[PDB]
């Protein structure tokens, strides 16, 4: 049994929801909350910005000491750095930016980054400014993620559109 109230059951293992993920971690403190990251962790907007601006900063902070450490993270790949105030972990997660040419394939590699956690919760990747169809995101986590996933969905249309085409 966890925390996670709410949710529409779509297979075994993934669940999905119409709520902000910001929102969501509030109130659940989750293990691990996913962050759409780029390679650069600069937190602009979309999930990023919104889960950045909850943590007053303290995530743009930490990213930018991780990155003059360790430089850029590869499309497709991840790390583990602190959830602040809204999580123990954030699992910084970067799906293929399909406007900068990035492989439409690397988004299966992302996902298989939550593989590593036993239960998580997490955006739709590749959705919004990263260019891509979420119908498409959908299918690859559920075909890719093995753990517990609990989707946050901050787009009724979109969530109702998702959950009425879902096979
Ligand atoms: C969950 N998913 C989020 N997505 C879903 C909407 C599609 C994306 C639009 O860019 C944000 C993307 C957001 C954003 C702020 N909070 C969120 N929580």
């Amino acid at each position: 049994v966890n925390s996670f109230s709410g949710y529409l059951k779509l297979t075994d293992n993934v669940y999905i929801k119409n709520a902000d993920i910001v929102e969501e971690a509030k109130k659940v403190k989750p293990t691990v909350v996913v962050n759409a990251a780029n390679v650069y962790l600069k937190h602009g907007g979309g999930v990023a910005g919104a889960l950045n601006k909850a943590t007053n900063n303290a995530m743009q902070v930490e990213s930018d000491d991780y990155i003059a450490t360790n430089g850029p993270l590869k499309v497709g790949g991840s790390c583990v750095l602190s959830g602040h105030n809204l999580a123990k972990h954030c699992l910084h997660v970067v799906g293929p930016n399909v406007n900068k040419g990035e492989d439409i394939q690397l988004l299966k590699s992302a996902y298989e980054n939550f593989n590593q956690h036993e239960v998580l919760l997490a955006p739709l990747l590749s959705a919004g400014i990263f260019g891509a169809d979420p119908i498409h995101s959908l299918r690859v986590c559920v075909d890719t993620v093995r753990t517990n996933v609990y989707l946050a969905v901050f787009d009724k249309n979109l969530y109702d559109k998702l959950v009425s085409s879902f096979l």
